[PDB]
């Protein structure tokens, strides 16, 4: 028996970068980026994944200006300060004339693109979602619902009344963590909503959260096999932040970094989608949202939920700001943009197809 010595670091990241810029990317490959924790490495994924983005999604940065309309939700997941047994939480629930006089304020600041989320709330399914769906397609925007795991019935309700994009961020493809942090459901219900979704002409969205109790490195990268697997048109990524209300209060928060390397990656596999840098990363470092935009982002969603509602949308700590008024976001990312040196998008910023 002979010896086994590690080859060195920076030749091992140099071969690597290699590897993802010739596009082999196996689990060994995608295992070893995200292991290598090396500054200079990480900035050459970072500089690798920005070159990409330049390539096929241009320097548009696109804005989707959220309305959080309900904070009701009939599912308990592990994580979300949202899940129905979190009786600390005030609960509310905005009415059609709010959420669309909302989003009228919100395309004539300039958004292009109005979301709706809300946790599960059972009132407004399916026919108030229709409603509104329609009096907002009148403006003259595109629509994303991310309302959780409905029969397909109501998404087909909901794209017949004019819904361009549904967000149904997988959260972990790991089957057995999946049902271990939403009790409710399991990855196969997820997938089969995002396969239907997909299936009635949506564009879809998925994503994880970096970081969540039992997960590991393994996982991540099966979180980003199963994203290049499906080709989805926009990926939400984001820090599992401990929410103090929830059986997650004292478990550890997601790595920024880690994530980070996770958008670079998503970027790299999945050329052309769409990519915001989420609150979620905002949230986690001051700075956060800008330094994923240099990273392979080119989505940002500014928080257009209005007062007395916004503070009471609480996923995790940290989310919202209370400083300034409730009209302060779209102008705000705005100026980010500017000072990127990018520039907002020019039309709807639908995903298109323009590598390979
Ligand atoms: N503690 C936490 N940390 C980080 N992100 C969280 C979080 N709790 C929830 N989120 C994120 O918030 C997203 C929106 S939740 C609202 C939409 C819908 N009920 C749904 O579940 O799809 C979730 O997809 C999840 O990725
Ligand atoms: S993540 Fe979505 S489904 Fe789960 S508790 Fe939060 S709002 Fe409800
Ligand atoms: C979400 N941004
Ligand atoms: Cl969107
Ligand atoms: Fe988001």
């Amino acid at each position: 028996m002979w010896s086994h010595p590690q080859f060195e670091k920076a030749s091992t990241g140099r071969e690597i970068l290699e590897k993802l810029e010739r596009r082999e990317f196996t689990r060994e490959v995608l295992k070893e980026a995200l292991s290598i924790n090396d500054r200079g490495f990480n900035e050459a994924l970072f500089k690798l994944a920005d070159e990409i983005r330049r390539k096929y999604v241009g320097d548009e940065v696109h804005i989707r200006a959220i309305i959080e309309f309900s904070n009701v939700c009939r599912k308990n997941c592990l994580y979300c300060g949202l899940r129905r047994d979190n009786k600390n939480l005030k609960r509310y629930r905005m009415t059609p004339e709010e959420i669309v006089e909302r989003a009228r304020l919100a395309v004539q600041f300039g958004a292009k693109t109005i979301v709706l989320q809300s946790g599960e709330d059972p009132y407004y399914m399916p026919d108030v979602i229709s409603d509104i769906v329609k009096e907002i397609k009148k403006m003259g925007v595109a629509v994303t619902l991310s309302l959780g795991e409905w029969p397909r019935e109501y998404y087909e309700k909901w794209k017949e009344a004019g819904a361009d994009r549904y967000l149904l961020r997988h959260e972990t493809a790991n089957p057995v963590l999946h049902r271990k942090l939403r009790p409710d459901t399991s990855f196969e219900n997820r997938l089969n909503c995002l396969l239907t979704l997909k299936e009635l002409g949506y564009e879809t969205g998925a994503g994880s959260m970096v970081g969540l109790p039992g997960q590991t490195i393994d996982d991540l990268v099966d979180d980003l096999l199963f994203l290049k697997e499906h080709d989805f048109d926009m990926v939400g990524i984001g820090p599992f932040i401990p929410h103090p209300d929830t059986p997650l209060a004292n478990e550890k928060k997601g790595d920024f970094t880690l994530t980070l390397k996770m958008v670079a990656l998503t970027r790299i596999l999945l050329p052309d989608s769409n990519i915001p840098a989420t609150t979620a990363m905002g949230t986690i470092v001051p700075g956060g949202r800008e330094i994923t935009l240099r990273c392979g982002a080119n989505v940002i969603m500014p928080n257009w939920t209005p007062s007395p509602y916004r503070q009471l949308y609480q996923l995790y700590p940290g989310k919202i700001s209370v400083f300034e008024k409730d009209t302060a976001s779209i102008p705000s990312v705005m100026k980010m943009i500017e000072l990127l040196g990018r520039k907002p998008g020019r039309d709807w910023g639908g995903r298109k197809r323009v590598f390979t």
